[PDB]
């Protein structure tokens, strides 16, 4: 009777692009780092290849890993530094 644990996979992490605009991108745990940056591309208007994901100091250069593996949460400092 009752009790249903509903998990929220939708994560809106603040894509804080210093050379652009901060945007909370709503990604799912299932989405890969390759796909998530394609979302960012249309948002920051910068090509995926120039999206230097800097989280807490670490650069995220992986397309093969999903966000559920990297566990990139909005409670970390997620910034973008536009490579010219």
């Amino acid at each position: 009777m009752g009790h249903h644990h509903h998990h929220h996979s939708h994560m809106k992490f603040l894509v804080e692009n210093l050379n652009g605009s901060s945007f909370e991108l709503e990604v799912d745990y299932r989405d890969t780092l390759l796909v998530v940056k394609q979302k960012i591309e249309r948002s920051q208007h910068i090509p995926v290849s120039k999206q230097t994901l800097i989280v807490d100091g670490i650069v995220i250069l992986r397309e093969d890993l999903t966000v559920e593996q990297c566990q990139i949460v909005p409670t970390s400092d997620i910034q973008l530094e536009v490579s010219s």
